[PDB]
This record gives structure tokens, C-alpha cells and sequence, in this order.
């Protein structure tokens, strides 16, 4: 991983960055035992591979919010430590890889289409889609499930239209058991998310989204740990008299 | 490492320290490509054992100046990362472990006493002195060096006086074949601490000082990479006719 940044932008960043860490400190009183904790801390994260899941979950929120002011398209949202590249493609209408464990959850049908900004549907699209199983867990990323177990790149239509089904997700814990947990229950936090769908939205010669929906009424939405819940991405499926939940949305693409 | 800091404390501290970082990525508009390098690159500080280096070097400062507030006497300055409990002991007129390569070095004799606030001087005083070699390593730290060179525990006199002898110190380059001399070379900054030595004073029923003692005229002492140099605990040693720097410093400690 590379970036264009100068010395002088790094120097900038790393001085007020630096300077608010301080100044922290000096606010609180921060003391010795305190700073010995803190190291240590910061240690057990490396040590436990948390620091994709500590900095999504607490910072990613704020790189989104500064691309966000250039986007003129659907609201985006944090990617999360949980996306993997390359998910086997579906056609436009499809639903989703799972077990039989996740056929017997709720189904949700999530139809749409990708616009650009004028409204004019695009073909080329892919919905790359991915999200928890019922369990809380995502594929490749505990050793039990499929590999592609509720992920795969979405192929829409000529329309830039898409229905897919998969099942109606659920709210979701954090990891707990390492350091990111422990920071979590040493200031009586909660770790929970809401329910969410996981998207990247693309079609040739646009700017790609990558953005999460959630759904009406749902738990922890006005409290996500991560921070990363807008108005706009929260989803209001109708119950079906097959029982199933649906739901459509749209996608508006920025030009790249 | 354990702390007594209540779930509320922790609870406001985290607010705005993490307030803080997000405020800096949005006041300089980081961007995707940055957050990913900002990540890897925790990962790597870890991974390469720099937690203390990175924190001692960049942080430190800011806990000391919190506990200078409260302290009346010889100012301190950080510990830095590598300080090694029990150094085994010393008259208080000695001079330190060293190498025949060190005794080629300007020696240093560095005479004073240990007294209250009051200036009354203190039995039982001890001085733990530590320091880097003239090419930079410190003992335990490198594997080629003594395990105490250049290192002791002091006993000073019924007076609370010592006199010890060691090398003249020189200006020191922290470690940077890893991610924190990466971190200071893509801003354009320097790796350079000046000489000094590292001091905790101690007295029965006293509060220590963990210090550090810097050369008149010594270079990097207005720009210090660890920001803990003081004007305070700037020496001016004198020549002999012996060739040997010569200087007196006493030490004052609050009580426990
Ligand atoms: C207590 C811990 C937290 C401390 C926070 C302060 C530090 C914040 C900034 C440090 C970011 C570390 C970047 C140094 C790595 C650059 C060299 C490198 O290996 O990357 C290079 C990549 O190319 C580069 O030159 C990187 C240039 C600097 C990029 C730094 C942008 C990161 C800023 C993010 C800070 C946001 C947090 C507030 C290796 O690939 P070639
Ligand atoms: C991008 C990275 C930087 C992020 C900075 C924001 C985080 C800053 C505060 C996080 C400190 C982590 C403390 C969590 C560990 C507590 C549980 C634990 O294992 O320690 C315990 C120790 O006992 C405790 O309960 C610790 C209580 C909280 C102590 C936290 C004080 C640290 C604050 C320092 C922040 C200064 C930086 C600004 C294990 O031993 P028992
Ligand atoms: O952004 C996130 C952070 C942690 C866990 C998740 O499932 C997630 O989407
Ligand atoms: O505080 C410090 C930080 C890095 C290297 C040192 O020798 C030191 O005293
Ligand atoms: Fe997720
Ligand atoms: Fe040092």
C-alpha cells in the first residue's frame, strides 16, 4: 500500500495529530500507570491482528466523511475488515451462495437499479454484495463456512437492473475476546452493530461506491460502534404473504 | 501493567482522543490511499517491536509534563525505552562499567548531592545512571556490549553525595531501519536526540525523579526528535588539566 503524499502534507498531519494526542493528555492528566497500560494496549492489538478491525470500527468512519464531500451519489459508508476482492459473479437476477443453515432465516429480495446522476440506468454494473451470516459470522473469517458463503459480484442487467435474495441480516457483535474488546468493556461501551448489508457499486467510466444499508426500526441503528449508520442507507422492506422480505433501491453513480 | 482509571475517565478519554484523530483526517481531507498507508504502517510498528521506541520518542514528553505539575523539585524528562531495573551497585565515589573501547572516550565526572526541598542532603539516596556508548548502543540492547555497560546503581554517601565517573556522551540517532525512522523520513524530519544521560534519584520516603541530563552547546538540544530536553537539565562541564569534563549537579526530590 502506497500513497502520493508530500513530506510537507505528512509533516503537517503528523504535527496536529501528535499535538491533539498531547494535548489529550495534558487535558486529563493522563498519568504513569495510565501510559504503561496504553503501551501495553497497543501492543495486544498488533499482537492479536486488530488493527484493520480497531481502525475501521474507530476511524474509518472519517476517511469515508472526507470522499463524501466530493460525491454527489448514493451515500457511501466504512468498507469494514470483511471484504474480499474477486467474489464468483451472479447473473442480475440470483441469490446469493449459502448453506442450508442460512434457507432457514427470513429471505430478503433486494431489487434495484444503477443509475448515473441524471437517473440514466447503466450496463457494464456490478453489485458486489457481502454480509454476516444469522450467526454473526462472515465467510473466510470463520474456518466453518463456504468460502463464499453470502458474497459474490452481482452482474446487472442492460437496464443496470438487479434482484437478488439472500437472507434478512441480523445485528452484529464485534469481535471481544482480544483488545479491541477490552478497550470496549473498560469504558462501558457496547460492541454491537446493526444489521447491514455490505455493497461496492460500479460501472464502466464511474466512480465506484462502497456503502452499507441497514433497516428501519432495527436494533442499535442510533448506535452503531462504528459510527458508520446514515438516514439515508436505512432500508424499510415490506413482508411479502410468501413471508419474505422486499425491498428496492437504487444506486446513483459519480462519474470517475 | 494495571491501572486504577474508571470506565467514565476512560470513557471521556477515548471521546476525544479519538475526536481528535478524526478531526485531523477531516481538517486535511486524508484520504483512502493515506488511510491505508496509515494502517499498514501501525501494523508494521508492531510488528517490529517499536511500540516503546515510537511512543517513548513521540509521546512520553506529554506524560511527564502532566506529572511535572504536581513536583517542586529537579525537573525530569521521560524515561525512554531502555531503562533496565537493578543495575548492580556502586560506591558513591565509582565510575561506571565500561569497555576498554569506552575508556578511549573524554572521561566525565559528574559530582553533586541528593537533598529535600529544604536542601537538607539524604542517606539512602540512590542515583540509577544509564547511557548510550559513544557509538550510539546501549547495554542490553545491543548484543555486543557488557550487560551493564555503562550502567549502575549508585549509593551515595550518610551526605547524600556521589561522585562518578564515565564517558562524555554523545549526540545519539534512534533506531531507524524500521517503521518509526519511515515515519520521520517521509516527513522530512531528523533521528537525532542530543547526549545526555538518564538518571531515577531516589531516597527513602521521597518521590523519585526519572530525569535526563543534556551538554551545554550540544548538538540537537533545540531540536531533540523526543522533544524532552529542558533548559533546566542542560550541563556545563569544565575542563580539567586531566583532559576530563568535570561538573557538579545536585538533586532535589519531593517527598512521597
Ligand atoms: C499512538 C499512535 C498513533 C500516532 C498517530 C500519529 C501518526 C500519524 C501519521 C503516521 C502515518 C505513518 C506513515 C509513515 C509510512 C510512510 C512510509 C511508508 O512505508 O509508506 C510508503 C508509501 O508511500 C509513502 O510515501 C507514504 C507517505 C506518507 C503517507 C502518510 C499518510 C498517512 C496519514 C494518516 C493519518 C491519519 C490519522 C490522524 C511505502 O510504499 P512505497
Ligand atoms: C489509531 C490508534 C490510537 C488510538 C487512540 C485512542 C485510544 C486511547 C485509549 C485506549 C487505551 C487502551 C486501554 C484499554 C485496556 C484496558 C483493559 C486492560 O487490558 O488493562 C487492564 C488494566 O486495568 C484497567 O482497567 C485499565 C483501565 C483503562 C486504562 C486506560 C488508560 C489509558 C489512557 C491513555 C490514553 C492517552 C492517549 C491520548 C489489565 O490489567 P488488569
Ligand atoms: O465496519 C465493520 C466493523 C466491524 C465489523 C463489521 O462487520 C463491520 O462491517
Ligand atoms: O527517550 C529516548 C528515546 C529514544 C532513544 C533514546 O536513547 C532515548 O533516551
Ligand atoms: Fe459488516
Ligand atoms: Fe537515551
Amino acid at each position: 500500500a502506497t500513497a502520493d503524499t508530500s513530506p510537507e502534507r505528512l509533516a503537517a498531519i503528523a504535527k496536529d495529530a501528535l499535538g491533539a494526542l498531547n494535548d489529550v493528555i495534558l487535558k486529563h492528566g493522563v498519568t504513569y500507570p495510565e501510559y504503561r497500560v496504553f503501551k501495553q494496549w497497543l501492543i495486544d492489538v498488533g499482537e492479536g491482528g486488530e488493527w484493520p478491525l480497531f481502525l475501521d470500527v474507530f476511524i474509518e468512519h472519517s476517511v469515508e466523511e472526507v470522499l463524501a464531500r466530493s460525491r454527489k451519489g448514493t451515500m457511501g459508508s466504512i468498507e469494514g475488515p470483511y471484504y474480499i476482492e474477486n467474489s464468483p459473479e451472479l447473473p442480475s437476477k440470483c441469490t446469493l451462495p449459502m448453506r442450508e443453515e442460512d434457507e432457514k432465516i427470513t429471505p430478503l429480495v433486494f431489487s434495484g437499479q444503477v443509475t448515473d446522476l441524471d437517473g440514466n440506468g447503466l450496463a457494464g454494473a456490478k453489485v458486489e454484495l457481502w454480509h454476516a451470516d444469522n450467526d454473526g459470522y462472515y465467510s473466510q473469517f470463520a474456518p466453518h463456512l463456504p468460502e463464499w458463503n453470502l458474497r459474490g459480484t452481482i452482474i446487472a442487467d442492460e437496464e443496470g437492473r438487479y434482484e437478488i435474495t439472500t437472507i434478512q441480516p441480523a445485528p452484529y457483535q464485534i469481535p471481544t475476546d482480544g483488545p479491541t474488546g477490552q478497550f470496549i468493556e473498560a469504558q462501558n461501551g457496547h460492541p454491537w452493530r446493526p444489521a447491514h448489508l455490505h455493497l461496492i457499486v460500479s460501472a464502466p467510466g464511474k466512480e465506484s461506491v462502497t456503502t452499507q444499508l441497514y433497516f428501519k426500526g432495527g436494533e442499535w441503528i442510533d448506535s452503531d460502534v462504528a459510527s458508520a449508520t446514515k438516514p439515508e442507507l436505512i432500508l424499510d422492506p415490506k413482508t411479502g404473504d410468501d413471508g419474505k422480505n422486499y425491498v428496492t433501491y437504487n444506486f446513483v453513480l459519480d462519474p470517475a
